[PDB]
């Protein structure tokens, strides 16, 4: 309907590259141990100071729509890297810039950019195979502290506290971050649980800073049957809201009308309510349901055995937590007010079920239920004197936790951009199908030198000399941009998770090689 | 009522041609195996990268209204080709440009453009007769894989998975495309329903991306009679209001008051409901509704035998699907929660009904019911690392599926624009009625060289030499624009569906020859 | 109340002439067999391509209000000709231009434009008398096919299908046009009826393309008395709400409150309802009511005999149609779901009423009822590959049907503007009263050569030489602008209805001679 502006050829590509270059030049100053921060003006209050790459990327939009298309594409790169890795967004941004630039620099009349994209993706597949080859598994908590220290801009306190947090709880344990009122950071180990079901509707969010629903001292409603009917929720809503306590709803499947009633009470009069789907695809659903009802003090409704209905609800059947956090993909309960004796009875029942099971698949479910009910969670309270320092350190702690989880789950490689420098001979052993595929392979081969060059460039030295010196050294020797020396990267602790590196490379390559294939760009006429 | 700007003669034609040329120049870069992509700015979020011609055509509007008229007419060409064939929109666009240009150039004082249009339509009828003459029936699954590979920009994975899909579900089976969370594509065979009735009111759409109504884990309400009264729908709406699963309504005819109440609940409070007309005409309608109620677990209301009324409705009388998709022209049911024993009993009843029928018209209806209840549905999940790559690959997969359906419907011809090049000697034998019909025949004869020239142009070579060498070669020799050589197009698999080619040519010719009959263009004064 | 701009003398006349000349120059390009089309931009999407003169006229408005007055006056000419003839609007437009121009030219100080207007109307009366003298009745269906072929821009397919439609249904039978989904046109004979009562309130219009009410599978409510009371329509609207079929209300006189209730349900919630007055006056009214009730299956309410009231209405007392079309001046029922045996019994009752009567005035009413029950309805479905093609052919099909009806009603004359050329000696036999009547007679005498000149001018030749060659030839020799030769017009089939020609001439002359009497033009100052 709206009038459109259409551009052709290399002018649209030049404008798109200009937007890509603006956003990636703003992001690339944050890279490494000599990286600097970015101040982002906030419309409501105090401005935000950050070193996190996706926060810099999301904050940038341009009036020029042709530049804004490239800005949005690199934003998609940074957002995908933050979503499936939680770290390495600056690396993905500079890799995407390099692929987009070297792809725009190689488009001619006889060139086929789709075959160039095929070559690019084939070369990235080769490099990810070599990354999986070079990777080694994390076996010592010293490496855990090293990963969390490197990912938190060389903060040894953050790495030590994260290593202690998963020493006390679990390498696959639940570790959370929140604001602290003290100057220094602290770690508290408290009882809690966490399951992988998020909210059902996005209208429940009352905290637009982390897109999550946050209540304190709220009721919790467990049910084996789907909490559906009007006479299933309206007595429940009356009992919950009328008691001066908010309501958390756990049920199997919630789709249709009563959530729209919940939204009508949330948006008009402001009812503090949230609904979460129940985890479990069988008897484990009922088992975890009963475990959370025991830990919270509430009961289970719609069950097969007792047949407790949601019409006749009483206040002494609703569980009480001290805190609940409901995100898009996961929800969690904190400090349930259930009886300690009943919790101990359920823990001993789980032990006696673990003593009579040998199928090696229900045993890990019972062990997960025991780890949920028994050891609790970890909470990092981040110190500082103002909210801007707390927010910047919180971003660093989130990066360090994400990287540490990725290094537990997939392993580690060499840091400082050296693990991409070591994958060049794998591209030197490829045989291209045709010339455009060779162009794509050479594009990826030149792109693999970019993160180390950016790290060294932020350190005030010439990155190409550094990178040449790294390629002429042995396989364990890279650059330490904090110290300014060429060292053994493993024994000095400069290591990266393999998952973060491969996620950044793949998410950069796909979007940037799709951007290279363009010939015509269509934007709207600005009004 | 509004003030108008009126232009006469060749100035209005020149401006209209200018709009046609802008839209078709944006579309023509996408053609062939060396075609490039088009980035379209999206107002909400990330921009859209596409190679599909009708998306580029529909994304372009102009401020100049005289140019916008030609843009809308070529957009109508592309839309009609996408509706009637699902493929070949870029070819229809370049053919429409060629006919519009050659018709605008041929208009003089003594010329009759309506007789020129008559000549155009006569020549296109001749060329479509020759296309139906040259067509060969697809009798190998290798040809299936070749068609789906060519239509998906030379992607052998998409062609292989589509060929395997209709190896599993049948050539006239149903294959669907949806988003995938993995990197690579995969094929899943579910048991599901699909019939050729769409939604009745257009207010039922929730997802505005494909103009379809999509629910998951939804109730299903079937009635042999029309769901007709407020006291028929209000028990059903109170069940879907309380028991909280989306309501899918299968009824004979729905036009009046209760659907307006349904729209009122759709728009004000947001009731997730959809209504679909019943398929079939006669006892086949009742048989299909009984089959659907058996497969979903629900019952049939308003029947002649049992006389189960729509006033007394129970929760255990509604079917439960796992997913429902209702588009404008067809609807679909996924994972009906019916009894397996009841479904098997209905399948054996259908077998025993097939064993006592010999009229050869009810036998194909019974076989269609058997393939509905037994053969199932096919699901293609499209992989990728970002939504833009997934969306562009989904466009290519939809093109390949549409072209494979057209090739099992009407056979195949030569690819690369060669089947239009082979119809020139058919035009070299028509005798024109008069001079203007001769002009129209020559316009079509020059237009028949255009798709091959555009394909060769996008491949970096000069297309007139290519077309001249194809026309001097044998009937089985065309250009391989991917390989840059002259090959056997049947042996190398470069083949097009006949239906796509004739649909594109007819839809281009009609609108372009109607455009070239215009002396006066009336537009609105811009405010 | 608004401030006004007032102009005097020949400047205002020149500006009005300018508007008349703009609209008539846009319309005159469409005239004849070598006429061209006009593209009109539509705000809701695809533009309209047309050759119909009144469609071009109604689409043109000017910003300068002095030109807009003349444009709207020629719009009144074209609209009146389209209303009382259905054809000849381009001829009326060019005649009105000629009279307006030659009247503005002849205005001097001593001239009286009102006696000039009297001369104009006297001369037009003479020419219409000579047209009625030259007219010949249509006796052969070859002339029917010739009229419908000429009126549809010279294709024999529309003429052949229209001639076959009144061979199957009759020359006074009803023939309707709707869009077809096929490429080619086809003729369908359906059983239906048609009376001359339109809608009663204009709020019932749902389809704003032809200002008509369009329902399918609709209830029908017939009453012999006026459907007046609230408790007469609340059971009926309750049944329409409780059964989901649009209510078609047929009653005697409908003026008051319950139609305002119908409008309130039409606009707020959307009740599909329409009310039509009952045709006939007296016993014929109730006879047609009983015929339509026994044809649709419903009953008659408020009757004298059975006394069936509108308070107690049952679902088995409403008729069911398959299609109903309610326009401004007439309504029409298609596919009534009545008993075939009851319809046959009413047919034999009508035959046995015909066999005992000789009054020769209600016998034609009985024959009309028999035709409404037995003769049927022709439906012309228009083919094409796009909606612009379908609309452009549908305008010509409507023009050909209108012309064929006018040629059945009043006969035929020579085509190509020759029947106006043959009326010049009749004007050469008048004796004017004074000199201004002589001026008006000479104005009409010069105007009578304009349609043939415009036809020849659209054919690329000089129209004045053609017209001078026509007047020197015999009375049966005129120009054939398609073939460019002078032929026998009756033998070659180039014929026009007499009614169309006289309607166009009279409607042009009245408005143009009223326009040429103006000394002062008062417009509004634009804001
Ligand atoms: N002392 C060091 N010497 C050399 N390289 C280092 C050193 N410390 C960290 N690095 C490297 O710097 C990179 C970390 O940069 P940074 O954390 O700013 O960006 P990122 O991981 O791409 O993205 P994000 O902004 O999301 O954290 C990693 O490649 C890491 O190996
Ligand atoms: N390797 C090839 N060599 C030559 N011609 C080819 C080759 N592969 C495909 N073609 C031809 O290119 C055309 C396909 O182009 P493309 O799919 O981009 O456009 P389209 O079918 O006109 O429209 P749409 O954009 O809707 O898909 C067909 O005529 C096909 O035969
Ligand atoms: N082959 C022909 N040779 C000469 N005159 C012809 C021929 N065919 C049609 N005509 C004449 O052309 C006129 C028809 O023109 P046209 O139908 O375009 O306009 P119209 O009847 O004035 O109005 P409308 O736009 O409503 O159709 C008639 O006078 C008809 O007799
Ligand atoms: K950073
Ligand atoms: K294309
Ligand atoms: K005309
Ligand atoms: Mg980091
Ligand atoms: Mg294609
Ligand atoms: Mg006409």
């Amino acid at each position: 309907g709206s009038a459109k502006d259409v551009k052709f050829g290399a002018d649209a590509r030049a404008l798109m590259l200009q937007g890509v270059d603006l956003l990636a030049d703003a992001v690339a100053v944050t890279m490494g141990p000599k990286g600097r921060t970015v101040i982002i003006e906030q419309s409501w209050g105090s401005p935000k100071v950050t070193k996190d790459g996706v926060t810099v990327a999301k904050s940038i939009d341009l009036k020029d729509k042709y530049k804004n298309i490239g800005a949005k594409l690199v934003q998609d790169v940074a957002n995908n890297t933050n979503e499936e890795a939680g770290d390495g967004t600056t690396t993905a941004t500079v890799l995407a810039r390099s692929i987009a630039k070297e792809g725009f620099e190689k488009i001619s009349k006889g060139a086929n950019p789709v075959e160039i994209r095929r070559g690019v993706m084939l070369a990235v597949d080769a490099v990810i195979a070599e990354l999986k080859k070079q990777s080694k598994p994390v076996t010592t908590p010293e490496e855990i502290a090293q990963v969390a220290t490197i990912s938190a801009n060389g903060d040894k306190e953050i790495g030590n506290i994260i290593s202690d947090a998963m020493k006390k709880v679990g390498r696959k344990g639940v570790i959370t971050v929140k604001d602290g009122k003290t100057l220094n950071d602290e770690l508290e180990i408290i009882e809690g649980m966490k399951f992988d079901r998020g909210y059902i509707s996005p209208y429940f969010i009352n905290t637009s800073k982390g897109q999550k629903c946050e209540f304190q001292d709220a009721y919790v409603l467990l049910s084996e049957k789907k909490i559906s009917s009007i006479q299933s929720i309206v007595p429940a809503l009356e009992i919950a809201n009328a008691h001066r306590k908010p309501l958390v709803i756990i049920a199997e499947d919630v789709d249709g009308e009563a959530l729209s009633t919940l939204v009508l009470n949330r948006l008009k009069v402001g009812l503090q309510v949230v609904a979460v789907k129940a985890p479990g695809f069988g008897d484990n659903r009922k088992n975890q349901l009963k475990d959370m009802a025991i830990a919270t003090g509430g009961a289970v409704f719609g069950e097969e055995g007792l047949t407790l209905n949601l019409e006749d609800v009483q206040p002494h059947d609703l569980g009480k937590v001290g805190e609940v956090i409901v995100t898009k993909d996961d929800a969690m309960l904190l400090k349930g007010k259930g009886d300690k004796a009943q919790i101990e009875k359920r823990i001993q029942e789980i032990i006696e079920q673990l003593d009579v099971t040998t199928s090696e698949y229900e045993k890990e479910k019972l062990n997960e239920r025991l780890a949920k009910l028994s050891d609790g969670v970890a909470v990092l309270k981040v110190g500082g004197t103002s909210d801007v320092e707390v927010n910047e350190k919180k971003d660093r702690v989130t990066d360090a936790l994400n990287a540490t989880r990725a290094a537990v789950e997939e392993g580690i490689v060499l840091g400082g951009g050296c693990a991409l420098l070591r994958c060049i001979p794998a591209l030197d052993s490829l045989t291209p199908a045709n010339e455009d595929q060779k162009i794509g392979i050479e594009i990826i081969k030149r792109t693999l030198k970019i993160p180390a060059m950016t790290i060294a460039k932020n350190a005030g030295v010439e990155g190409s000399l550094i990178v040449e010196k790294i390629m002429q050294s042995s396989s364990e020797v890279g650059y330490d941009a904090m110290a300014g020396d060429f060292v053994n990267m493993v024994e000095k602790g400069i290591i990266d998770p393999t998952k973060v590196v491969r996620t950044a490379l793949l998410d950069a390559a796909g979007v940037a090689s799709l951007l290279t294939t363009a010939e015509v760009v269509v934007t709207e006429i600005p009004k």
